[PDB]
């Protein structure tokens, strides 16, 4: 069983996180919904080891987004994956996220079944 990890503040993501978990598709999958963000989720993983995904919703600038996306890395164990929700909708960013070792790239407003085509596509 696929272990997943999502640092949201939004309800908007908390609950189209929430439907999709409960989904047929995401049987061999169990999902953890912590709040916070990036902050909360480098602080966990600095101690604990990480799971086998970790999503994180952030709102922060490019520049912002790819230094705590280095270090958040620096404290996974390897194997681990990363999806980001974002509020930015820039095939750019898309790229330059994909080219860094991040999985995926949603854009809110987040639909459940995004979710679960995002979960499916990371592996």
């Amino acid at each position: 069983k696929v272990d997943i990890a999502v640092f949201c503040q939004s309800e908007e993501v908390r609950e189209a996180v929430g439907t999709a978990a409960i989904d047929r598709r995401m049987a061999r999958a169990t999902v953890t919904v912590k709040a916070g963000g990036m902050k909360e989720a480098t602080a966990l993983y600095g101690g604990v080891t990480s799971p086998n995904l970790v999503v994180v919703e952030s709102d922060d600038g490019e520049a912002r987004l790819m230094a705590t996306l280095e270090t958040l890395a620096m404290e996974c164990v390897t194997g681990t994956k990363v999806i980001v929700i974002g509020r930015s909708n820039d095939v750019g960013l898309y790229k330059k996220l994909l080219d860094a070792g991040v999985s995926d790239y949603l854009v809110k407003p987040l639909e459940p079944m995004d979710f679960v085509a995002a979960v499916h596509r990371c592996f």
